[PDB]
């Protein structure tokens, strides 16, 4: 052992968060986050970024990708998430992969205008920058601390400066943690069209988890799981139906005691799980090196 | 489109006679609600106890080197049996030419290394597997088998204890009842049994097996508390295990309660059995590809 049993907490209080917001997200996001909980909130974030039908009319019907390759959508995303989330948006590294992305989304939005209006690129980050801020709190655990938050704000609010819509890049975003979390709250409060293209891409995300860690009888409780997590409104509006009571205290409760173990009790790793995953003889999936692109809007 | 009603497990053994339909109960007991990861738990935390006389674990960790060397194939070749047991019972053929098998296995092992093989350590093996779920469940603070479970548990161990080969002979004289059953493997693991370098080694590669298929990477530690939570103090001391972290122990422990709790007793049943659901795979996972059968030599009477 190279460090202490307990030393992320420690770093992160000896950091300022407004200078080393990057290194504050990467010990948030990335140490005691495996693949398994990446999935889990790209799988409740997906059918959130999609409330507007021109979102699931795009995924789900225009590329298909979604519902006809789950697994491969899965996996390029977090290739995309893992390295923004380890080097931050003032890193080239990350930059470029970003860059490919909007290269992606702006030949979208010539297939379909009205898809990336700046509001969607600042909720769907906004939801990023506040997902495991939500689920702890939906489990019954605390929130992010005071320096973990200011952070997220300050890493979110970089890369929406270099985040491109349709509107242009993202230059005015939410001010604060707070203002994220009250963007996110107030638009899933919007009076989104109900569409047949949410229900079937909300179906073919939720599956794609349940094949990757819950195969053949174990499903139940991986559709327990997400259901229990995901928003009352998103569930309504994409049809997903409602946990069991039951089961859905037990298996908060379940999540919760394994944050704890791994958080409270367990030793510390030592390495990010990127890191690590660049160890395996054969690279995971979701740790492959994302595709980039020339770097057209740098980072100020 | 659900066959059968949501909860139908338990209601189908309270129908059932113990000392007749004794296999099925067994097998709605041990093959529905558990699946492959905890079939693997039960394996590495039997085969440690199994090993407590040394001439088992120099058996297993030096001569042959199967668990050491090839941990996963030994764990799916003696899940592959274990399963067709657990499914059919001893009744029947295809469970019987499976045992068949393994008695000539361990027959050349006995000539190899003499001693290894003594019925003791057959009712302790078969008798540690009788009463397994019984004894985790209570460790995670759940209740036991059901009266019936346990009658049924006794019948189907006595019964394979009947054609079940040592060197003393055939098992004939079984523990008389679950209750002697778990009394044998209790006074069993109370003996003064030799600590032997053999016993860490092997220990450490079936508790490694388990780390590496359930629990990789950064997952280790994790699966280390839960596997130390359940091995018996006696045995994680004679092969030098460790003993678990107390906070780690009683946060797994509850979470192992609250999965069970969830698949018994909230989510619908399953419909078919884990070797059913398996069969049905267009690959056949390796715990549930047909086990090597031989001759039935010694047939089952009861
Ligand atoms: C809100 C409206 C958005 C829509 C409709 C949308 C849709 C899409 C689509 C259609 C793809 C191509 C793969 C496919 O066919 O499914 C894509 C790729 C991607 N998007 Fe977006 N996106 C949106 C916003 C965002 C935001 C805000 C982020 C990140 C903060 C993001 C991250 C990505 C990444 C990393 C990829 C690459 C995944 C791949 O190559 O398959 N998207 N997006
Ligand atoms: C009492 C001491 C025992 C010892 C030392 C022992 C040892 C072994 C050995 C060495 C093998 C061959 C595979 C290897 O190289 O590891 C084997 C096979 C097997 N034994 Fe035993 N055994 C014992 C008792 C039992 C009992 C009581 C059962 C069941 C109730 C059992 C079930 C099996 C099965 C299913 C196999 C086949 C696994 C394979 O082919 O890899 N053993 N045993
Ligand atoms: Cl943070
Ligand atoms: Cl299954
Ligand atoms: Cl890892």
């Amino acid at each position: 052992r190279t460090k202490p049993d307990k030393w992320i907490r420690d770093e992160i209080e000896r950091l300022d968060p407004h200078v080393d917001y990057a290194r504050i997200w990467q010990l948030t996001m990335t140490y005691y986050v495996d693949d398994f909980l990446m999935n889990l909130i790209y799988t409740l974030g997906i059918p959130a970024f999609t409330q507007p039908p021109l979102g699931s009319i795009m995924m789900g019907q225009v590329t298909r990708k979604a519902v006809d390759h789950g697994q491969k959508r899965a996996d390029d995303t977090l290739q995309h998430f893992w390295r923004w989330f380890e080097y931050g948006p003032a890193d080239e590294r990350a930059q470029a992969s970003l860059a490919q992305v909007n290269k992606i989304h702006q030949a979208l939005a010539k297939r379909q205008p009205g898809t990336f209006p700046a509001r969607d690129v600042i909720y769907t980050s906004s939801w990023i920058g506040v997902a495991f801020h939500r689920l702890r709190l939906a489990a019954g655990l605390p929130g992010l601390s005071d320096k973990q938050r200011i952070a997220a704000h300050h890493f979110w609010a970089g890369f929406g400066s270099i985040f491109w819509s349709e509107d242009g890049y993202v230059t005015n975003y939410p001010d604060s943690f707070e203002a994220m979390l009250k963007f996110v709250e107030d638009y899933e409060a919007e009076d989104w069209e109900k569409v047949e293209s949410g229900r079937i891409l909300g179906q073919a995300i939720n599956e794609q988890f349940y094949d990757a860690y819950f195969p053949g009888q174990l499903r139940a409780l991986g559709e327990q799981l997400v259901l229990s997590l995901q928003t009352p409104g998103i569930r309504r509006l994409m049809d997903m139906g409602d946990p069991d009571p039951q089961a859905q205290k037990i298996v908060l409760m379940m999540l919760n005691q394994y944050l704890t173990l791994i958080e409270d009790v367990l030793p510390d790793p030592e390495l990010s799980r990127p890191e690590r995953a660049r160890l395996e003889g054969i690279r995971p999936p979701q740790h492959i090196d994302p595709p980039i692109a020339k770097i057209l809007c740098p980072f100020k």
